[PDB]
């Protein structure tokens, strides 16, 4: 059913214990934050954007809610060293996949990651799944889980 890079997030939530969660490749875009909200009925803050960070010793995972605007500022400072946003090239060289359908998880290599403190809030967010059709539901003590991200204000708000 699944494209290959859903198949491969679904893999990935599978292989570490999370195989319940479901990701689904839906009958309406789910590109942008703003899509992603209406294709399932949620709020724009609880879809997950899953952001790719280039630093000096390596790549840094920011999982930010949709409703927010990720601040490098507080990026560089939580890291401590320089940051740049990953290109569109260094995305899928980095994680596999590309830019519109970043997963947490499923990356060619585990990255370091930061979760926005603002998911915390809901009961459920959702996720990428891999394409910019993917989305899965979780709830965010679950992609905690999946991610060992570390809670932190991330927002430019
Ligand atoms: N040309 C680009 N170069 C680098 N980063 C980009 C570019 N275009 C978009 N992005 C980044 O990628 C983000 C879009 O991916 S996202 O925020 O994680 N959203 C999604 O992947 C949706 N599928 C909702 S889950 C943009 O907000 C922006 O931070």
């Amino acid at each position: 059913s699944l494209s290959p890079s859903a198949r491969r997030v679904q893999g990935a939530l599978e292989t570490r214990g999370f195989g319940h969660l479901k990701v689904v490749e839906l009958p309406a875009s789910t590109r942008t934050a703003k899509e992603a909200a209406q294709a399932v009925g949620a709020e724009v803050g609880q879809i997950v954007k899953s952001l790719v960070f280039v630093g000096e010793k390596g790549a840094y995972l920011f999982l930010v809610s949709g409703k927010n605007r990720l601040d490098l500022g507080k990026a560089t400072r939580l890291v401590g060293g320089p940051l740049r946003q990953a290109t569109p090239e260094e995305v899928r060289e980095l994680t596999g996949f590309a830019i519109g359908g970043v997963p947490p998880v499923g990356h060619n290599t585990p990255l370091p990651a930061y979760l926005d403190e603002d998911l915390l809030g809901y009961p459920e967010v959702w996720a990428a799944g891999g394409t910019p059709r993917a989305l899965f539901r979780a709830t965010p003590k679950e992609l905690l889980a999946l991610t060992g991200a570390q809670v932190a204000d991330l927002k430019e708000g």
